[PDB]
């Protein structure tokens, strides 16, 4: 489960 | 289950 | 499980 | 669990 | 688990 | 578990 | 959430990119 | 959550970058 | 989470980059 | 949390990063 | 958490970087 | 936690990184 | 097999050459 | 083969180039 | 086989390069 | 085989060259 | 195999050259 | 096989580099 709020910037996930 | 808000960035999800 | 507030740098997570 | 608020800076996470 | 409040420096964890 | 409050400098963690 | 009076300006590239420039090669 | 008055400015590069540049070979 | 009047300048790059400049070879 | 009234400059880079410069090789 | 009035400048590095820079080989 | 007033410049590297740089071998 | 190049200049010549200002 | 190449410039000569200012 | 290369310059010349600017 | 380069430069020249400023 | 270079300077010659101020 | 290289300058020569100035 990934959860972002107010993401301004880059985010990046590998799973 | 992804979850995004206000997403001004990049995002990037694999599995 | 991944959780971000405000993020404005850059967030990188490798699993 | 990873939990990141207000990051301005580059965070890396490897598991 | 990880947790980061105001983080503006380099963080890096590897495990 | 690793807390980390106003972190300016670098962090290195290695378990 | 409450938002106001904010101007963003995001640009986001994926894909790759090859530029060539040549300037020159005159004869004066 | 409450944000107002900000400006952000944001670029994301994920793609390889070649860039050839030459200038020059001019005679006078 | 209140936050108020503050600009935010992000660049991040995840992309290899590669660079070639030749200044020059001018005959006068 | 509370923050106002402040500036971010932030770069991050991820990626190799290739340079090659050459300035000269001019006869006068 | 309250923090006001601060400018930030963060750098962070992460990859390999091969810089090449020649100058010079001029006849006058 | 009350933090104000304060300019941070903060700078890290974690690559490799190397330069190589030759200026002269001019002919005058 | 004769071959003859000649550039003569005798005027001022300005260059201005601005490569970049990209953003990705 | 005989070949001639003159070049002769006597005018002042201004060049601007730009080569950028793109978004991805 | 003869050839010849001459570059002759009487001309003040001014060159502004710039390479550069690029975000990422 | 007979090869000759002149060059012969009699006017002032001044060159600007800024190569950088690149954000990462 | 006869082969000259003649390379005749007379002309004051200012060059600047900035490699670098790249943020990573 | 005969070669010559002449190089001949009398003019006043102003040469500034600088490289560096990196943030990593």
């Amino acid at each position: 489960l990934v959860h972002s709020s107010n993401n301004f910037g880059a985010i990046l996930s590998s799973t």
